[PDB]
């Protein structure tokens, strides 16, 4: 065939939170020297759009060129379902490509936050793990964070912490885990901690849960 | 080309228990009716074995046929690094498509596992979650299950628990969640829950961490 093309959602949290801005991304590999030539048309629900932004082309180390389509959208278009397609066409191709995206279909569903502190058998080691479960939300697009009250001078560094993919669970909702280590000292002296997620289906989109000895 | 090969690793409870035997499997797709002759050739680290064994051909819903060719593997064979190769050919093929598979490479590193009882604010609901938490693993193959001294009058169906992905951690090892639902009466009652991890570098390549009131 010809080049190939990948379409993105916009990250979770651009669509969840105001101070941000979601953005569609059609990327187009596998694109020639001898035809160069890419152009894209963008189609909400079916009505073209014009305001996308085209990126300098790249090349990669094995000899390809990369063009980029970046679409920013409205925050309650994407969470209301609306479908856009991103058409590329080219020399290389006997006919152009369209693809689309949208977000998942189905009732969303609100996650429950639950912050586990570390079992008594982790203080053995120097660094503990602190958790985050939320559980029964529907779609999996989410956003989880950590936070503190603990100054710089006990996190000189920011905060470490590491999150699961979501997992679909036996009741046709996700689940995930998120883990913040933090040194023992920390947790001992009365730290607060704070696990915060962003969702759709939370009351302002968002929810933080409190961690403490 | 023609036809597509892949080609699978061991599950990894396969390659720690005794009494469970571990298999490659050489997968091949997108065979032609006109041509549906395929043949296979396994090297263990560049040595011809004879032992595979190839399934009955599947026909899909595209109007292809599926043959799947299977090689019991040795425990520490795998265990110890020895590369699998799959060699395919059929006169679709201008060559043809040879494939290998190894066990990740690295020093092995153990995990630590540690059970988390139910968050104070889940016994609202009626389905409270118990947590496993398995840090600090290398390689990413990993097997985990839960065990309960409940009867089946408490459980007449088995155990509900769902296992996240590995995620790899700050240290380059990998870590992981497994949740258990079980109805708050069964936790309440002094049921004594059971996680089991089974990994190589772990001894006799299993553990077992216990969870209850
Ligand atoms: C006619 O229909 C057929 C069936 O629908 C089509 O077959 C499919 O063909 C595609 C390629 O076009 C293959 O794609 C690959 O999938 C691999 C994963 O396969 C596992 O998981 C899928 C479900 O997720 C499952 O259906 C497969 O059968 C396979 O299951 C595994 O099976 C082994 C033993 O059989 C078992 O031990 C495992 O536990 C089990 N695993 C699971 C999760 O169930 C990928 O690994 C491949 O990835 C490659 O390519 C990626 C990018 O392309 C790259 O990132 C990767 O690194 C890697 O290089 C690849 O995506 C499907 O497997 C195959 N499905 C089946 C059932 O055969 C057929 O293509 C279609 N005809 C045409 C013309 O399209
Ligand atoms: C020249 O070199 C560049 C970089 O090495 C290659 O760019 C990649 O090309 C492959 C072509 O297959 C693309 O593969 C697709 O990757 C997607 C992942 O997107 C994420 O990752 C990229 C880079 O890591 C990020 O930029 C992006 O924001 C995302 O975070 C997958 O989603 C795709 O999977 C889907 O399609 C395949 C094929 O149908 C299915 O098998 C999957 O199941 C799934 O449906 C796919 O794997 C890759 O995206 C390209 N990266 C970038 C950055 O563009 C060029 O391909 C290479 N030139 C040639 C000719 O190959």
């Amino acid at each position: 065939g010809g080049p190939s093309v990948f379409l993105f959602p916009p990250k979770p949290k651009d669509t969840l939170m105001i101070s941000r801005t979601p953005e569609v991304t059609c990327v187009v590999v596998d694109v020639s020297h001898e035809d160069p030539e890419v152009k894209f048309n963008w189609y909400v629900d079916g009505v073209e759009v014009h305001n996308a932004k085209t990126k300098p082309r790249e090349e990669q180390y094995n000899s390809t060129y990369r063009v980029v389509s970046v679409l920013t959208v409205l925050h309650q278009d994407w969470l209301n379902g609306k479908e856009y397609k991103c058409k590329v066409s080219n020399k290389a191709l006997p006919a152009p490509i369209e693809k689309t995206i949208s977000k998942a279909k189905g009732q969303p569903r609100e996650p429950q936050v639950y912050t586990l502190p570390p079992s008594r058998d982790e203080l053995r080691f120097y660094q503990v793990s602190l958790t985050c479960l939320v559980k029964g939300f529907y779609p999996s697009d989410i956003a989880v964070e950590w936070e503190s009250n603990g100054q710089p001078d006990i996190f000189p560094n920011g905060l470490n912490y590491k999150t699961t993919p979501p997992v679909l669970d036996s009741d046709g909702s996700f689940f995930l885990y998120s883990k913040l280590t933090v040194p023992y000292p920390s947790w001992l002296m009365g730290t607060r901690f704070s696990c915060s997620v962003m969702h759709e289906a939370l009351h302002n989109h968002y929810t933080q849960k409190s961690l403490s000895l």
